């Protein structure tokens, strides 16, 4: 008897429970529609969904007309519309979160254990016909191949959006606080337990590690002079785990909150800047309030870092990147008048959507000077050589490569590619179709349609051999791309309900915590009401390079 | 220079942060207030104070006009009294939650670990006066004489409401699974990381507990089989570590969720009476769902337990502790439309405030025998000599202590409020007059006025000095009692809040998982939708005894 729940009958969210031998019921509780596999709409459902107009032409109506934007996001307007984007957005994510990679349904374990990855739409079924369910062969594509044939880079294709390595480093160093695959436990697992925007890639995932980067002196983290300028400590001083190759000296260890900072100067670099603004933020704290202890200090400066940066990932880098000409705004209080969850945790398919690993260049110009992957990879002393002005300005200035497309990963790193594939499938991911309805779309009825045209079309189809079966991770990244777009829609239609759950779920933007007190004051407050990515390099250095997360004109 | 916040200065929630080397200011953020001290009223929040009946009047309506209360009873009207009292309640407690013993302010460790209590009142600032803030003298009275002199029975006092052992056993059952103080930690941290109702008393507080306790057959729980009964298994069979004095072995050791357990044969006969119950929704879950795994069928039967449990406990055991005509109902739909956090973090204050030993008897009556503390505290075989029936039967008709009034602690226990008392002190719990506030009431001008009476008052004064140097245990037990009631108004006002925030706010209210498939389909749902008592003992015995939280008639 084959598994009816392979057949992925229930629509719209309902869900797929086995009854008795060879039955299947469909739970539409609140799904807005009724029936066997929940496909009757209700009124309401039915006028949302026939009157609402597709994201292809939302996208055009969001990057056209400047004039008419500039006028509404100076009205009361610009707050009606971020409202309406964050509540209609997070409310395709579940919450509390339901699923991860042991259990495809409800479970107190599930929720209470952390240390797993949660999960949209349930997995595969291990007794499904085909490894994708019911469509397509026996067996899928060879990773490897996938990925040579699609996804490697033959010439750079360059991000018609403008974005550059500011932004690039900046995408790297903001999402390792909430992506920590634990290699010990496997796939499923993270090692970053706080599920979001906690700064655990500053501070450390775990309360040791934090002890030993502290100072302990004025709320301050440790830190290290070089040239005279402010570095973070070498592992010498914090005594660290960080994962540098054998042979490297201690002294050429720096030690920072996440392990794998190392691996590049553009890492160190953010590392750098922002650990200079938390004691810079000490600073500020202490003249306010002289008999507070190092514990306060510290506490309320990662609170206020932790504003500064929602406030920069949502006016600075997800503006960047949506392109939207509507002035995206970061205020917890346009939902307190909505029923919102202030929790999070962060799923696998999230972790899959982020690898986005065509960002990164065939070389980094760094000035006069073209250095290659292998004298940029674990160099550690390019930071210390150029000095942290000179780096912004350099990363400022290079284009960051087109994510979407296809063909545009560089060959240094397809490797990376190439095990998310096959990570995929040990996750055992439901087809990109899948997810595409889940996530309110219409699935994809041909390769063709897919990739806008017919030559990659045509080998998919004969390698997937259905439509239907085409995977998550290669779907996103082989979608045709929105005009002069960074990617394709599905990764806007899919990621931002992810991105933005994350960024408005974390306490600190709850009625609760969202008060000047909780940032010591309205100094701390209004750091984080006003922050902006040149504050946050140009008050931490000598000289004030150009700096932006699109390159100059 | 002294401490301005010592003074307790701000009101109405307002917060207090130190500025400067010795000035003040009150963050009166959405308070409702304004002003230097939170005490200037919007015209909204003023409205709202004027028309506020005081609380002894709303309990005289909850407990008064019986023939309307049964036409309200049988309405929507019913619905719509719940659902005020469900938001009303639970708007008291702070979530995310805010302070805890290390951090008087809000901080992300305080919001992550969940090792730490929360609290509601920051501490007693170190640095001040007195004990408890500028008030009283600069020593407390001594625990002990405090203990003997106001908690210590002399004769017994039943509670006026008819409640029984029955009803004691289960709430000490039913709270041990949220309460249980981390001995090597200290005070302010707990083992009970569920914070909330997860049946870890049953289950298990750790994974690898959980493991040693499962059968990992059909979902089901180990057992042994006794005098043809159902009963836990033996620590032999299932090696977890149990509390029993040394000596005796572990066959014959019963082996269950919570360590303390073997301490009482009421807390076994519960323990039983809920791995019957775990069982035999497996049984049912199993007809319905033949493809099941163990896995699925465990995770799914513990979900109706917990729904069952949450059931009882507002419909029933809350029920029976108000005193309401107003028939209490559990319905999570009633706050769908609503605004409210699906979360919980146990408070240090509702830990105190739940330490109900005045409910214990003087010794325990099973039928024509009488047991001492002796006979009865880790007996390990009374309950298999009886058999669940007989002991249900006899709690149930043993009426149990008042709570409130004082003296009326039997002096086998006395010194668990000794260390009550003393642990408020090193955790620096506010006086009680601050917790008054916080919960909407008046502080009390005088002893007498906290009292009632005369003898008792004039002892108090003279320890303390001060009505505003009382503090948070002593003046919940000595208040005086609502009439014919089991305890006073502070106790319903402050425990309140806390119990229905615990109940509602488990995710399995939430609209995310409160649908018949997290139940394993209507079936299951339909067992947590009609919990009883009565049914949870009488489905899992051989015949069915007396069975209620109150004696009978
Ligand atoms: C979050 O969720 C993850 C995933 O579940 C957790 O992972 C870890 O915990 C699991 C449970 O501890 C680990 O499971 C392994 O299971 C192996 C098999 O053991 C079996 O169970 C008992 C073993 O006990 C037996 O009897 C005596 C009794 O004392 C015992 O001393 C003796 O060793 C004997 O084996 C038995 O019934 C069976 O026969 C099996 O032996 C274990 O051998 C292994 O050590 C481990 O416990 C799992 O591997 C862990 N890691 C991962 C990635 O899964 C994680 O802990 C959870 N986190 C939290 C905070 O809950
Ligand atoms: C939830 O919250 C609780 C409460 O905070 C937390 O408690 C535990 O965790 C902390 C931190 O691990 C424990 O800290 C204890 O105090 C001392 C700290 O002082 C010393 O620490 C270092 C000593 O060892 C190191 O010294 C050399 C330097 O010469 C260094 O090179 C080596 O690395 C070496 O290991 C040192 O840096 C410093 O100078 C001091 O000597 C700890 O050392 C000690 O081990 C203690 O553990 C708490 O005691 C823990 N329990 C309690 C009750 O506080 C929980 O961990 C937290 N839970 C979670 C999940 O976060
Ligand atoms: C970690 O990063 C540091 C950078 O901080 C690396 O050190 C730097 O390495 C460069 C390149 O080796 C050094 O180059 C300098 O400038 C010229 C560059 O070459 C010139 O341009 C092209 C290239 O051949 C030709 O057309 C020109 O004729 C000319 O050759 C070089 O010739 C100079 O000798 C000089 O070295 C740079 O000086 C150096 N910086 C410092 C401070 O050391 C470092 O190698 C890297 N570590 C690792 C292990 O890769
Ligand atoms: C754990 O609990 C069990 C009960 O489940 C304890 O065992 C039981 O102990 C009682 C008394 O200790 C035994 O009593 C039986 O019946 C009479 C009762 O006494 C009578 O009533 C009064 C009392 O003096 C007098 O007026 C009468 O003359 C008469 O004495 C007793 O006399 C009998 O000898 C008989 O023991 C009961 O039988 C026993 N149950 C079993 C099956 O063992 C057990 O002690 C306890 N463990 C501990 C450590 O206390
Ligand atoms: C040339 C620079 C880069 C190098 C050397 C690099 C490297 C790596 C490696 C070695 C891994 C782990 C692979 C494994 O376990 O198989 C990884 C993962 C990952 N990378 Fe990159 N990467 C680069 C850039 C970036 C960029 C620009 C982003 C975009 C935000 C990004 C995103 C991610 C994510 C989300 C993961 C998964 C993390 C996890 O699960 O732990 N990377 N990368
Ligand atoms: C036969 C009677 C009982 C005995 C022997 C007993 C005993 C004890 C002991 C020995 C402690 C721990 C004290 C310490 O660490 O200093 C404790 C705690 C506690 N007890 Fe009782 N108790 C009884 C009844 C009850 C009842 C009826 C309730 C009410 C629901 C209750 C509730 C509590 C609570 C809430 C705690 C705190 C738990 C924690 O923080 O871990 N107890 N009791
Ligand atoms: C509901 O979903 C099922 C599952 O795909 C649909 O398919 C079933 O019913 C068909 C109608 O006769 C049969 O031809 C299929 O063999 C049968 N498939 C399975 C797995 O049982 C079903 O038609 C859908 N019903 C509605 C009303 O949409
Ligand atoms: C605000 O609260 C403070 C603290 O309770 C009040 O007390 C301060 O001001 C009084 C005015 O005469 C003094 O008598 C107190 O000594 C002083 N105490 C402190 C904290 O320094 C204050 O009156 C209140 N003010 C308002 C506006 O209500
Ligand atoms: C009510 C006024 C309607 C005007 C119709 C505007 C037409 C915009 O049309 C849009 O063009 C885009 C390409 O430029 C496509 O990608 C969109 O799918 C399409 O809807
Ligand atoms: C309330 C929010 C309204 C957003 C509507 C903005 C859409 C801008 O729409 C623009 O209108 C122009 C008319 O002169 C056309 O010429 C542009 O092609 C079209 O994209
Ligand atoms: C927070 C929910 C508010 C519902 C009010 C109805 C207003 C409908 O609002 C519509 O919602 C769509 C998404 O479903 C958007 O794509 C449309 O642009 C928007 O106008
Ligand atoms: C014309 C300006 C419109 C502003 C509203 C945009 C925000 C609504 O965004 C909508 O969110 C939905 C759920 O994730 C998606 O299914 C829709 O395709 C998307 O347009
Ligand atoms: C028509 C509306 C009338 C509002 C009158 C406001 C009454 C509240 O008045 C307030 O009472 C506090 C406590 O005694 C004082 O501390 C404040 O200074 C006082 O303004
Ligand atoms: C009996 C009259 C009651 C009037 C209710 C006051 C409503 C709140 O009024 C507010 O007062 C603030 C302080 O001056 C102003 O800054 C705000 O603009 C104003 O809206
Ligand atoms: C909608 C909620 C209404 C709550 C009101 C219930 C209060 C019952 O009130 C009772 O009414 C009786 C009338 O016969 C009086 O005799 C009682 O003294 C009075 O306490
Ligand atoms: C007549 C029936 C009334 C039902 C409403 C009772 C529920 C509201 O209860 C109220 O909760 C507040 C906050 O905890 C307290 O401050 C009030 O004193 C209390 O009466
Ligand atoms: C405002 C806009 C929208 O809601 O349309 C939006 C929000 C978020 C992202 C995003 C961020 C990170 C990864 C992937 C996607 C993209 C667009
Ligand atoms: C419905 C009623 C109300 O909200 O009035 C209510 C709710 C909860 C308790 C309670 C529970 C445990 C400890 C202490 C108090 C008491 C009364």
């Amino acid at each position: 008897p084959v598994n009816p729940c392979c057949y992925y009958p229930c629509q719209h969210q309902g869900i797929c429970v086995r009854f008795g031998l060879d039955r299947y019921q469909c739970d539409c509780t609140r799904t807005g529609y009724s029936g066997p596999n929940c496909t009757i709409p209700e009124i309401w459902t039915w006028l949302r969904t026939t009157l609402r107009p597709s994201p292809s032409f939302i996208h055009f109506l969001l990057t056209h007309g400047r004039w008419l934007w500039d006028f509404v996001n100076a009205t009361f307007i610009r707050d009606t519309l971020m409202r309406l984007v964050l509540t209609v957005r997070s409310n395709l994510i579940p919450s509390p979160p339901t699923y991860n990679i042991a259990h495809d349904y409800i479970s107190w374990e599930s929720f209470s254990n952390v240390s797993y990855y949660t999960r949209i739409l349930p997995s595969v079924p291990r007794d499904c016909p085909t490894p994708m369910g019911t469509k397509g062969k026996k067996q899928l594509p060879d990773a490897e191949f996938l990925s040579r044939r699609f996804l490697l880079r033959r010439k750079f294709i360059p991000d018609p959006q403008g974005t550059n390595l500011m932004f690039a480093f900046f995408a790297q160093h903001f999402t390792h606080q909430f992506f920590k695959t634990s290699g010990k436990m496997g796939p499923g697992f993270t090692k970053a337990l706080g599920h979001g925007v906690d700064l655990g890639h500053i501070y450390g995932d775990n309360l040791e590690r934090q002890y030993q980067l502290r100072l302990f002196k004025d709320g301050k983290l440790k830190y290290q002079m070089l040239n005279g300028e402010v570095y973070p400590p070498s592992v010498e001083e914090a005594p660290v785990l960080m994962h540098y190759p054998r042979g490297i000296p201690p002294q050429s260890q720096m030690a920072v909150g996440q392990e794998v900072f190392g691996l590049l100067p553009g890492l160190m670099l953010y590392a750098t800047i922002w650990l200079r603004e938390h004691n810079r933020v000490c600073d500020l704290l202490k003249a306010e309030h002289p008999t507070w202890g190092d514990e306060q200090l510290f506490q309320t400066a990662r609170l206020i870092l932790i504003g500064e940066t929602i406030k920069i990932v949502i006016e600075e880098y997800v503006q960047q990147l949506s392109g939207y000409f509507l002035q995206l705004k970061f205020d917890p209080e346009l939902l307190f008048g909505a029923q919102f969850q202030y929790r999070n945790r962060i799923a696998m398919e999230f972790n899959q959507l982020y690898h986005w690993h065509p960002l990164m260049p065939d070389s980094f110009r760094v000035g006069p000077q073209d250095y290659s992957y292998e004298q940029f990879l674990f160099n550690t002393s390019m930071l210390v050589d150029y000095g942290v002005e000179a780096l912004v300005d350099a990363f400022s200035r290079q284009p960051a490569g087109r994510i979407g497309g296809g063909r545009n990963i560089d060959h240094h790193i397809l490797h990376v590619a190439v095990d998310v594939i096959k990570e995929s499938r040990v996750l055992r991911l439901q087809p990109f179709n899948e997810y595409r309805k889940r996530f309110g779309m219409k699935p994809y009825t041909s390769f063709q349609e897919l990739t806008g045209e017919k030559e990659m079309a045509a080998e998919l189809e004969e390698l997937y051999g259905d439509i239907d079966a085409l995977e998550f991770y290669p779907g996103l990244l082989l979608e045709k791309c929105h005009p002069n777009s960074i990617f394709g829609e599905s990764m806007i239609e899919m990621g931002a309900p992810f991105s933005l759950k994350g960024l408005l779920g974390n306490p600190i933007c709850s009625p609760e915590y969202w008060k000047a007190s909780t940032f010591g004051g309205e100094v701390g407050f209004n750091l984080v009401k006003t922050a902006t990515l040149k504050k946050l390099v140009c008050l931490n250095t000598k000289t004030c390079p150009y700096v932006s997360f699109h390159v100059p004109d």
